[PDB]
């Protein structure tokens, strides 16, 4: 039910994004000893690229329908998106935290990359258990619902026969609210760390505009995509295109604000 | 309908909170010319307290059941919740923005003139966004109280079952659109508030600096909003639980915000009242990172 032209346009855009991701990964894995790239924690950024490619793969996985294994498909793509945005937004807050600590606590007077990776791993483990409880307690079982409903609002009586087919959990709002809440608290502390590391250093090493535009875009994208997924599900081309577009714009935007200053500073050196 | 003991304890707690708010209002009006209250923004504290009493009245109206036009009662409780939240979280952000501009514009001459009328204008713009969103919600898709009886014959992967579900809910037809809109606008506002709390993290003493109150309030706001949305959506067979949880969440959030705003002012009011020999008595209030 998906038009081939829309599918091709989306796949080409996501392939261009993935090629840019691979180019960034090669740049940050080759120029490790360069002063500019080493100043911006090159070993942490590999986690960001892995999260970015995971999100792009999930955006691809939104592009297939029509298989009784749709449930596994939706669970894999949603869990992949969750783990991907977790891995994207981990190291940015970690770098901001380390920059704040070396700016503040060094004045009265050192954090290694392993400590920030441990914080990132704890955050991923939280995401893993929060997804495991969802996939174990109530699955995303697809059911064919046929029902007749009588509408009596107190002034008129009418009857409606609805045959609605959808794929959703028994209590989907609990899981979306809890994942929303955990990610929102994370983005709130990220905005706090962005404020703390405000006008502290150069944008190649100071991640303040990057995290702010990423948090704002993540909030607006999540709201818009949840709205267009819940209500206008009878517009499958629109839902697929908007979901893939939101994921592509977000992932590319954060990755570009992370790595464009690095390449700009490397061009002059 | 609702249990009388829970209604009594909720009303008692909200009355105690409202009397606390009126006491803070009396202190702000009385000692407005005290040096540390003047170094805070008492006029903006008036707006914060007005939002606080609006959301306390919202929590009061959450208990009004089996009386009405209940569809209008839902509108008039949620609208005043949203307006009160705007009026509470506006002036704090304005004060933090003034602190950031005062302490990070260290240029000779060119002194910053940010009068209180500018910040009341910013709060008015935020409230204008609030009222246009609420007007669109009440005009396009109003909440209607509808009772529907229905039967559903669902089929699973291998089994067929039939359920006769009859329910009565009073909710919008496009409810999640309005929830996403208003929670999203509030979310952008509170994320910019977290940014301002970060920027002004070590800018002054806790009487003037509002980093901790912004961070605590924003975390409690997200937690309360998520929990109350879930328990309102999925627990209609437990009216006492949802009423108590909503009232307690509103009371806890508003009381912690107002206590965080006003308790250090009351603590440090004495130290800048009688002697006031030099401005060296307020040296931590001129601090910087
Ligand atoms: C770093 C760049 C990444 C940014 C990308 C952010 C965009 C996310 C949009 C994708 C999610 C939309 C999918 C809608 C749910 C769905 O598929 O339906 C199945 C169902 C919801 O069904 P439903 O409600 O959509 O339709 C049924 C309607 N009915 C009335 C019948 C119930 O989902 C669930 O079962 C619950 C599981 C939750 C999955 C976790 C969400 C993943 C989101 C990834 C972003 C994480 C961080 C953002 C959090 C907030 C940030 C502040
Ligand atoms: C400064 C401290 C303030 C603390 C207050 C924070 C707590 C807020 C709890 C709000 C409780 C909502 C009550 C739901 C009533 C209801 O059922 O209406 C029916 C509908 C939804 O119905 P329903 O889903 O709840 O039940 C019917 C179930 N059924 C499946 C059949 C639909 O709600 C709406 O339509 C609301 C439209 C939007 C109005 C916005 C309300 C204002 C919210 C508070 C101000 C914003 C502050 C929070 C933002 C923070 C962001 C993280």
């Amino acid at each position: 039910s998906l038009s081939p032209v829309l599918l091709g346009i989306v796949w080409t855009f996501l392939s261009c994004g993935l090629l840019l991701i691979l180019f960034f990964l090669a740049f940050t894995i080759h120029c490790r000893k360069n002063r500019i790239v080493k100043m911006s924690s090159p070993n942490l950024n590999i986690v960001t690229l892995l999260g970015s490619c995971l999100t792009y793969s999930s955006a691809y996985l939104f592009g297939i329908q029509d298989v009784s294994s749709m449930e596994t498909l939706i669970q894999t793509r949603l869990s992949m998106l969750c783990i991907g945005t977790s891995l994207v937004f981990g190291p940015i807050l970690g770098k901001s935290w380390r920059l704040y600590k070396v700016f503040t606590q060094r004045v009265p007077d050192i954090i290694k990359d392993l400590q920030l990776l441990g914080l990132v791993a704890a955050l991923l483990m939280a995401d893993v258990i929060l997804l495991m409880t969802w996939v174990l307690t109530d699955p995303i079982q697809c059911l064919q619902i046929l029902s007749v409903s009588m509408t009596v609002t107190g002034k008129d009586v009418s009857c409606t026969s609805t045959s609605t087919h959808f794929c959703a959990s028994r209590y989907s709002d609990v899981w979306i609210a809890l994942i929303w809440g955990c990610k929102g608290l994370l983005l709130l502390y990220g905005a706090y760390l962005a404020g703390l590391t405000g006008h502290v250093s150069s944008p190649p090493v100071n991640q303040s505009l990057t995290i702010m535009v990423g948090v704002n875009l993540l909030v607006l994208a999540a709201g818009l995509l949840f709205v267009v997924t819940r209500y206008l599900h009878s517009w499958p081309n629109l839902v697929f295109g908007l979901t893939s577009g939101g994921i592509f714009v977000c992932t590319t935007t954060i990755n570009c604000f992370i790595f464009i200053p690095q390449l700009k500073q490397w061009k002059a050196f």
